[PDB]
């Protein structure tokens, strides 16, 4: 029919391949004659599944040996209190660094656990670039220091990470993870939902460093604990297996077409396609990230008025684009362009934008 | 190509609701996109959202004071959620023990302050559901739970007791809308979907409203989830969209109480075949306390049990294992386990023991 660009920030586009892929397998996967959906956890069938859903990830971000993989419920929002809960000990401190509302959430459920800290914050400039690292206040108490590479709401974007060796960094990666190359040696753990960038929602990636959190914490709720579902391989209890299933679905796409690096590359050039749109529009589109920190995952800009705002707004939304309203917190417009997102879309986007600013 | 579905969890799904997911599955609702690929704060995913909850409060005929909440975590998360919100101090997170699934309900909850066993049917190895006048409870107790039907044990209770000193709540994970329920009984209800209701990875919880907080994490509060309608973060949008479509289905076929034909015809079938067998198969459950969501039952001997579950897998039979815990033999027969799957399990049983 008509066309439809999928700019949504969450669940979001997935590539057609894996979604064909779940379609004609639906009812009878692996010749079980029963959905995957229909399988125990515990069948063989499943275990693959589950296993190479792991080992893709590990084979794409190069994980080394002494980091697990667990495939969590209950999205990265319940992560921004287990991580506290696990971790944040008695006289120890959670430090946070602040680029976006994603890490002041996650600092919010730390504060109901421990002592906590702001590393760095841009909050004062309403999160238009990421600190300099030099600006980070460290404590020796620190139980680690978190931060949030990618800052969904705001449209910025770590760069790179810093070298930490007082406390492990961790990262909330929801919205970039394997969108690009990750040392992921510089991290004593990463948490992602699924849904931004890996596939569908009711998933939670959780790359640990096992000898970080493999112990028991005292106190702490058995379903709570990263031990227990390190020691049980994400199977303590029933896991998502349809989300997982469709995990590892998009992740052989991404294998498929060169992985971390080449998806970089593309990732790259579609957001060129965006930036370059705004940067030629003499002003009528103003980018809300300063440009050393600009996101290839969330490209968040206004026009010069709100009235502008909804007018363009509404044309998109007419001409078949999905997604497109800013966060209900700030406004604006955000073009979500995620892995998945094909190019053509970023193509049309820009189409729509310089025909909306020449007839405005 | 035969196969015949007795897993215990996750489990069979009405094909109607397979097969209208996978025709849909790239393109839901004329929007071109996978109902996967939807925002969870679209209209198109928020109509599919409350159509689940709208189907459940029919099926279920849910009263008003009660809401209806989509969680992640498995049944599993709700044995710490629950004593989290409401086992208050100077309360006691009282239990009624009917098999192993209580007993992970009550070890969660003596994490979290004083529990208290109103009875227990452990010491007969749960053969049966305690007499409701038995219980001991409690003029503090913040809670009495239950397990509704015991997975791992095959017993179910028959009716539910009417108490009043405390709310009622229920692990309904494995019998949930298998039959009609009087929900104004409980002050909670919850249950993984993954056997009677849709794929695992949403939990299904029904509380009433006034019952259910400072210092618990904003996730593991029921009050965030009530306030926010169960989208607060991104809820699991397929698996609630499947949850519909199993609710469809269940509606399709006359509700809860037309289910419960299909279900006590099911059961029956496997029932008569054991008491029918002159001791060659033998029962776990007594008869009163009769599941019929999860059958459970052994053979003579080890041996037996072995050869009767090998010849049952190479004849295309899926989880008839007993759960590790307790071996012997299982057969989950939930919502969408079809009435033929349990005759064709009839007659391999009457087979087998013919050919012994
Ligand atoms: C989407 C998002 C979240 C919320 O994830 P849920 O699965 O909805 O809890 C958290 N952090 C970031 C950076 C996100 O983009
Ligand atoms: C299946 C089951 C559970 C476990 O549910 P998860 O979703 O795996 O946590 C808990 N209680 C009962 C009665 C069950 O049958
Ligand atoms: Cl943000
Ligand atoms: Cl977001
Ligand atoms: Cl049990
Ligand atoms: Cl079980
Ligand atoms: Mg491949
Ligand atoms: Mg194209
Ligand atoms: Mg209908
Ligand atoms: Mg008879």
């Amino acid at each position: 029919v008509k066309q439809v660009f999928n700019f949504n920030a969450g669940p979001s586009a997935l590539p057609k391949p894996a979604l064909e892929r779940a379609q004609k397998e639906l009812l009878n996967f692996n010749d079980t004659q029963m959905s995957v959906m229909e399988l125990s956890h515990r069948s063989q069938s499943y275990e693959e599944v589950h296993e190479q859903a792991q080992n893709l990830l590990r084979e794409l971000l190069q994980i080394p040996n002494d980091y697990q993989i667990l495939f969590l419920q209950g999205g990265a929002s319940l992560q921004f209190t287990m991580l506290p809960m696990n971790l944040l000990t008695k006289g120890t401190i959670g430090n946070y660094v602040l680029t976006g509302s994603w890490s002041e959430k996650a600092l919010k459920e730390a504060k109901l656990l421990g002592e906590t800290h702001i590393a760095a914050s841009t909050k004062a400039n309403s999160y238009q670039s990421i600190p300099d690292f030099s600006e980070f206040q460290l404590n020796e108490n620190d139980a680690y220091l978190h931060i949030t590479s990618n800052n969904t709401i705001y449209g910025t974007q770590y760069q790179n990470f810093p070298e930490i060796n007082h406390a492990p960094l961790i990262a909330d990666m929801s919205s970039d993870i394997l969108s690009r190359p990750l040392k992921v040696n510089q991290f004593g753990m990463i948490y992602a939902g699924a849904q931004k960038n890996l596939g569908p929602s009711g998933v939670t990636v959780v790359i640990v460093k096992k000898d970080l959190l493999n112990t028991k914490v005292e106190q702490v709720p058995t379903m709570l604990q990263y031990a227990t579902h390190i020691k049980s391989d994400s199977l303590y209890n029933t896991p998502p297996t349809f989300s997982i299933y469709m995990l590892r679905n998009v992740l052989d796409w991404i294998k498929d077409l060169g992985g971390a690096e080449a998806i970089a590359k593309q990732n790259e050039e579609k957001a060129k396609i965006i930036y370059d749109t705004i940067d030629e529009s003499n002003g009528f589109y103003v980018g809300h990230a300063e440009k050393g920190s600009r996101s290839l995952m969330n490209v968040t800009f206004n026009l010069r008025n709100e009235e502008l705002n909804q007018q363009f707004l509404a044309k998109a939304k007419e001409q078949g684009f999905v997604g497109l309203n800013g966060h209900r917190s700030v406004g604006g417009c955000r073009a979500s362009i995620y892995n998945a997102v094909p190019i053509d879309a970023c193509i049309a986007l820009r189409e729509l934008m310089i025909q909306f600013k020449e007839n405005a």
